[PDB]
């Protein structure tokens, strides 16, 4: 398992539990020494477990599916919950058991089912450490209109921050003062799998993307990835989504 708490969390510790983060994920190869998730998982052995403190100690857990970091539902107290989702119903199957109840969150784990459940797009949700202490808060409790804006921070700051250096980054400077994500932020998530696909297709191509991927830049300007020698490669994503996930 890997755990994080928000009391005397700081940037340090934050990029501690993001480093513990990604190196619970397993793999057999990296590709241009970026690892490669697995395609697959049998059992159990699927899920990660995140345990998540608030800043008063509060507890929830968090299931994550290894081979693509995707949320698959958390425990709080003796509920569980779960997305609307096939794949978090095969989820439901290995952890929690031991839950009181389960609820069926009325939503899917994706960005566009929960921005429509919230009432808004992530364009407009701060994030940062505080934002994951409210987060963490909510989901104690459940609301579902709340907990999809809750589930909105806390993939951002989970799973997309394992993805991206860059994300881990823009949190880390979130540590005292939330703030809404950058356009890069927004587009790195977006990108994840073709920039994952593009990656493992530049073996065998040379290191030379087969489509280029179009992304926004720090300074907000458009830019091109082309292939793996663009610092996105080199010094930001982190894990790859294997191409037998896409
Ligand atoms: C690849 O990426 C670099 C950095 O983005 C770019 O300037 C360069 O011209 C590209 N090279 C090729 C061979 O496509």
């Amino acid at each position: 398992d890997v755990s994080f708490r928000l009391s005397g969390a700081d940037p340090s510790s934050y990029g501690m539990f993001i480093k513990d983060l990604r190196n619970a994920l397993p793999h057999t190869e990296k590709v241009y020494n970026i690892p490669l998730l697995l395609p697959s998982v049998s059992g159990a052995g699927r899920y990660l477990l995140m345990h998540l403190f608030n800043y008063d100690g509060n507890t929830i857990t968090v299931a994550v599916d290894v081979t693509n970091v995707y949320i698959m539902g958390y425990l709080a107290l003796t509920t569980s919950y779960f997305f609307n989702e096939p794949a978090a119903d095969l989820a439901s199957q290995y952890v929690f058991r031991s839950a009181r109840r389960k609820i069926t969150l009325p939503y899917s784990g994706n960005y566009e089912r929960l921005q429509i459940a919230a009432g808004k797009p992530r364009e407009k949700i701060p994030i940062g450490l505080p934002a994951l202490d409210t987060a963490i808060s909510t989901l104690l409790h459940y609301d579902s209109t709340a907990a999809a804006g809750a589930l909105l921070v806390l993939i951002q700051t989970t799973a997309e921050a394992a993805r991206f250096k860059y994300i881990e980054q823009q949190i880390q400077e979130r540590a005292y003062r939330d703030e809404v994500p950058s356009s890069a932020t927004i587009s790195l998530e977006n990108s994840w799998s073709g920039l994952s696909k593009q990656i493992q297709l530049a073996q065998g191509n040379n290191g030379v993307f087969r489509t280029p991927t179009v992304l926004v830049d720090s300074k907000g300007n458009r830019v091109q990835i082309t292939n793996v020698t663009s610092n996105v490669v080199t010094s930001n994503i982190q894990l790859l989504l294997n191409t037998k996930n896409i």
